[PDB]
Protein backbone atom coordinates (compact mmCIF):
# COMPACT_ATOMS: atom_id res chain seq x y z
CA UNK A 1 0.00 0.00 0.00
CA UNK A 2 3.08 2.51 0.92
CA UNK A 3 4.37 1.56 -2.75
CA UNK A 4 1.09 2.61 -4.33
CA UNK A 5 0.66 5.50 -2.71
CA UNK A 6 4.13 6.47 -4.10
CA UNK A 7 3.14 5.58 -7.33
CA UNK A 8 -0.14 7.67 -7.05
CA UNK A 9 1.63 10.13 -6.90
CA UNK A 10 4.72 10.19 -9.34
CA UNK A 11 1.38 9.93 -12.20
CA UNK A 12 -0.43 12.55 -10.24
CA UNK A 13 2.52 14.66 -10.42
CA UNK A 14 3.25 14.17 -14.28
CA UNK A 15 -0.32 14.68 -15.29
CA UNK A 16 -0.40 18.09 -13.12
CA UNK A 17 2.81 18.67 -15.28
CA UNK A 18 1.76 18.07 -18.57
CA UNK A 19 -1.44 19.96 -18.02
CA UNK A 20 0.16 22.73 -17.15
CA UNK A 21 1.88 22.93 -20.20
CA UNK A 22 0.86 6.01 -21.97
CA UNK A 23 4.22 6.23 -19.63
CA UNK A 24 6.61 3.62 -17.83
CA UNK A 25 7.05 3.86 -13.82
CA UNK A 26 11.00 2.53 -13.70
CA UNK A 27 11.99 0.94 -10.13
CA UNK A 28 13.26 3.95 -9.14
CA UNK A 29 10.47 5.70 -9.31
CA UNK A 30 11.20 7.99 -12.12
CA UNK A 31 8.43 8.60 -14.67
CA UNK A 32 8.94 8.43 -18.78
CA UNK A 33 6.31 8.63 -21.41
CA UNK A 34 6.49 4.86 -22.84
CA UNK A 35 6.87 5.72 -27.08
CA UNK A 36 10.32 7.50 -25.69
CA UNK A 37 11.66 4.85 -23.22
CA UNK A 38 10.95 2.37 -25.97
CA UNK A 39 13.12 4.06 -28.68
CA UNK A 40 15.96 4.39 -25.68
CA UNK A 41 15.47 0.17 -24.93
CA UNK A 42 15.80 -0.27 -28.86
CA UNK A 43 19.12 2.52 -28.89
CA UNK A 44 20.67 0.35 -26.17
CA UNK A 45 20.26 3.44 -23.52
CA UNK A 46 17.06 2.56 -21.38
CA UNK A 47 16.59 -0.90 -19.86
CA UNK A 48 13.06 -2.91 -20.55
CA UNK A 49 14.20 -4.76 -16.87
CA UNK A 50 13.63 -1.24 -15.09
CA UNK A 51 10.30 -1.14 -15.75
CA UNK A 52 8.30 -1.54 -12.48
CA UNK A 53 4.84 -0.39 -14.10
CA UNK A 54 2.82 0.78 -16.96
CA UNK A 55 0.40 3.81 -17.22
CA UNK A 56 -2.19 4.53 -18.95
CA UNK A 57 -3.87 7.83 -18.91
CA UNK A 58 -7.72 8.13 -20.24
CA UNK A 59 -8.99 11.49 -20.86
CA UNK A 60 -13.00 12.28 -20.76
CA UNK A 61 -15.27 15.03 -20.77
CA UNK A 62 -18.38 13.06 -19.55
CA UNK A 63 -18.87 12.21 -15.77
CA UNK A 64 -20.82 8.83 -16.60
CA UNK A 65 -17.72 7.64 -18.96
CA UNK A 66 -15.50 8.88 -16.03
CA UNK A 67 -17.19 6.95 -13.30
CA UNK A 68 -17.65 3.89 -16.13
CA UNK A 69 -13.84 3.84 -16.68
CA UNK A 70 -13.01 4.15 -12.93
CA UNK A 71 -15.03 1.05 -12.12
CA UNK A 72 -14.36 -0.78 -15.42
CA UNK A 73 -11.42 0.35 -17.01
CA UNK A 74 -9.37 -2.77 -16.75
CA UNK A 75 -6.01 -3.33 -18.90
CA UNK A 76 -6.29 -4.77 -22.52
CA UNK A 77 -6.18 -8.50 -22.85
CA UNK A 78 -3.19 -8.32 -25.07
CA UNK A 79 -1.28 -6.07 -22.07
CA UNK A 80 -1.94 -8.51 -19.48
CA UNK A 81 -1.10 -11.66 -21.57
CA UNK A 82 1.99 -9.68 -22.64
CA UNK A 83 2.75 -8.96 -19.43
CA UNK A 84 2.25 -12.29 -17.85
CA UNK A 85 4.49 -14.28 -20.58
CA UNK A 86 7.16 -11.99 -20.01
CA UNK A 87 6.78 -12.49 -15.99
CA UNK A 88 7.09 -15.57 -16.78
CA UNK A 89 9.46 -16.33 -18.86
CA UNK A 90 8.21 -16.87 -22.08
CA UNK A 91 9.13 -14.41 -25.21
CA UNK A 92 7.15 -13.46 -27.86
CA UNK A 93 8.51 -13.57 -31.34
CA UNK A 94 11.12 -10.64 -31.70
CA UNK A 95 9.31 -8.42 -29.23
CA UNK A 96 11.62 -6.79 -26.23
CA UNK A 97 9.95 -8.09 -22.54
CA UNK A 98 9.31 -6.18 -19.29
CA UNK A 99 10.02 -9.19 -17.22
CA UNK A 100 10.15 -7.17 -13.33
CA UNK A 101 6.89 -5.44 -14.36
CA UNK A 102 4.43 -5.53 -11.10
CA UNK A 103 1.79 -3.00 -11.49
CA UNK A 104 -0.55 -1.84 -14.40
CA UNK A 105 -1.99 2.06 -13.47
CA UNK A 106 -4.80 3.59 -15.56
CA UNK A 107 -5.23 7.23 -14.54
CA UNK A 108 -8.41 8.83 -15.99
CA UNK A 109 -8.32 12.53 -16.33
CA UNK A 110 -12.23 14.33 -16.18
CA UNK A 111 -12.33 17.45 -18.18
CA UNK A 112 -14.85 20.52 -17.37
CA UNK A 113 -13.74 22.96 -20.40
CA UNK A 114 -10.25 23.21 -21.68
CA UNK A 115 -9.66 23.09 -17.94
CA UNK A 116 -9.40 19.42 -15.89
CA UNK A 117 -12.07 18.73 -12.87
CA UNK A 118 -10.89 15.59 -11.51
CA UNK A 119 -7.93 12.56 -11.90
CA UNK A 120 -8.75 8.87 -9.83
CA UNK A 121 -5.64 6.42 -10.53
CA UNK A 122 -6.37 3.19 -10.30
CA UNK A 123 -3.43 1.02 -9.40
CA UNK A 124 -3.20 -3.26 -10.31
CA UNK A 125 -1.04 -5.63 -9.60
CA UNK A 126 -0.70 -7.50 -12.89
CA UNK A 127 -0.35 -10.88 -10.83
CA UNK A 128 -3.60 -10.72 -9.55
CA UNK A 129 -5.28 -9.45 -12.75
CA UNK A 130 -3.61 -12.47 -14.93
CA UNK A 131 -5.05 -15.12 -12.35
CA UNK A 132 -8.89 -13.58 -12.54
CA UNK A 133 -8.87 -13.74 -15.91
CA UNK A 134 -7.75 -17.72 -16.08
CA UNK A 135 -4.28 -16.65 -17.85
CA UNK A 136 -2.22 -19.29 -16.12
CA UNK A 137 -4.25 -22.27 -16.56
CA UNK A 138 -4.44 -20.82 -20.15
CA UNK A 139 -0.88 -20.64 -21.09
CA UNK A 140 -0.10 -24.00 -19.12
CA UNK A 141 -2.69 -26.03 -20.88
CA UNK A 142 -1.16 -24.31 -24.82
CA UNK A 143 2.30 -24.11 -24.00
CA UNK A 144 3.45 -25.99 -21.09
CA UNK A 145 5.50 -25.30 -17.99
CA UNK A 146 8.28 -24.59 -19.79
CA UNK A 147 9.63 -21.14 -20.86
CA UNK A 148 10.68 -20.15 -24.60
CA UNK A 149 10.29 -17.67 -27.73
CA UNK A 150 6.21 -18.00 -28.80
CA UNK A 151 5.07 -17.48 -32.46
CA UNK A 152 2.64 -14.32 -32.71
CA UNK A 153 0.16 -17.48 -33.67
CA UNK A 154 0.75 -19.05 -30.49
CA UNK A 155 -0.23 -15.30 -28.90
CA UNK A 156 -3.00 -14.90 -30.91
CA UNK A 157 -4.65 -18.14 -29.91
CA UNK A 158 -4.25 -17.95 -26.17
CA UNK A 159 -5.91 -14.01 -26.67
CA UNK A 160 -8.70 -15.78 -28.42
CA UNK A 161 -9.25 -17.82 -25.43
CA UNK A 162 -8.98 -15.94 -22.44
CA UNK A 163 -11.20 -13.19 -24.31
CA UNK A 164 -13.68 -14.15 -26.78
CA UNK A 165 -14.08 -18.41 -25.69
CA UNK A 166 -14.13 -18.74 -21.98
CA UNK A 167 -17.22 -16.95 -19.88
CA UNK A 168 -15.05 -15.46 -17.48
CA UNK A 169 -18.29 -12.74 -16.33
CA UNK A 170 -21.80 -14.03 -15.00
CA UNK A 171 -21.55 -16.49 -18.41
CA UNK A 172 -20.16 -13.99 -20.53
CA UNK A 173 -17.51 -14.17 -22.26
CA UNK A 174 -14.84 -10.94 -21.84
CA UNK A 175 -15.51 -9.14 -24.78
CA UNK A 176 -19.23 -8.77 -24.10
CA UNK A 177 -18.57 -8.00 -20.39
CA UNK A 178 -17.38 -4.54 -21.86
CA UNK A 179 -19.76 -3.89 -23.75
CA UNK A 180 -23.15 -4.44 -21.79
CA UNK A 181 -22.53 -2.27 -18.91
CA UNK A 182 -21.40 0.64 -21.28
CA UNK A 183 -24.90 0.79 -23.31
CA UNK A 184 -25.94 0.74 -19.69
CA UNK A 185 -23.92 3.42 -17.84
CA UNK A 186 -22.61 5.50 -20.64
CA UNK A 187 -25.66 4.84 -23.35
CA UNK A 188 -27.90 5.60 -20.81
CA UNK A 189 -30.14 2.26 -22.15
CA UNK A 190 -32.30 1.36 -18.99
CA UNK A 191 -33.19 -2.04 -20.95
CA UNK A 192 -29.46 -3.11 -20.41
CA UNK A 193 -29.78 -2.55 -16.34
CA UNK A 194 -30.67 -6.24 -15.64
CA UNK A 195 -27.41 -7.67 -17.77
CA UNK A 196 -25.46 -4.82 -16.61
CA UNK A 197 -25.80 -5.47 -12.59
CA UNK A 198 -25.13 -9.26 -13.28
CA UNK A 199 -21.92 -8.33 -14.60
CA UNK A 200 -21.51 -5.79 -11.98
CA UNK A 201 -21.77 -7.97 -9.14
CA UNK A 202 -19.66 -11.15 -10.68
CA UNK A 203 -17.22 -8.51 -11.75
CA UNK A 204 -16.61 -6.34 -8.09
CA UNK A 205 -16.61 -10.09 -6.34
CA UNK A 206 -14.34 -11.69 -8.96
CA UNK A 207 -12.04 -9.36 -10.30
CA UNK A 208 -9.41 -7.70 -7.90
CA UNK A 209 -10.42 -4.56 -6.49
CA UNK A 210 -7.67 -1.93 -7.54
CA UNK A 211 -6.01 0.81 -4.81
CA UNK A 212 -7.31 3.69 -6.17
CA UNK A 213 -6.49 7.35 -5.77
CA UNK A 214 -8.62 10.22 -6.48
CA UNK A 215 -8.35 14.26 -7.22
CA UNK A 216 -9.85 17.40 -7.77
CA UNK A 217 -8.35 19.76 -9.89
CA UNK A 218 -8.22 23.09 -7.77
CA UNK A 219 -6.96 26.37 -9.45
CA UNK A 220 -3.73 25.44 -11.47
CA UNK A 221 -2.68 21.77 -9.30
CA UNK A 222 -4.60 19.01 -8.08
CA UNK A 223 -5.62 18.49 -4.44
CA UNK A 224 -6.18 15.08 -2.80
CA UNK A 225 -10.36 14.03 -2.50
CA UNK A 226 -12.11 10.65 -1.14
CA UNK A 227 -12.86 8.45 -3.58
CA UNK A 228 -16.08 7.43 -2.32
CA UNK A 229 -17.55 11.09 -2.10
CA UNK A 230 -16.49 11.32 -6.14
CA UNK A 231 -18.36 8.11 -6.62
CA UNK A 232 -21.60 10.34 -5.54
CA UNK A 233 -21.22 12.79 -8.28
Amino acid sequence: TNDEEKLADIVENEIEKEIRKYYYILRDGKIYPASDYDIEVEKGKRSANDIYAFVETDVTRDFDEFLFDIDYGLPSISDILKFYLEKAGFRIANEVPTPNLKYYIHAVVEFGEDRPQYLAVNIYDIDSLARALRIPQIVEQKLGNKPRTITADEFNDIERIVAEEQPILAGYTYDEALRIPYHYYVDHNNSFKDDALKIAHAYLQLFPTPYQVCYEWKARWFNKIDCLKLERL
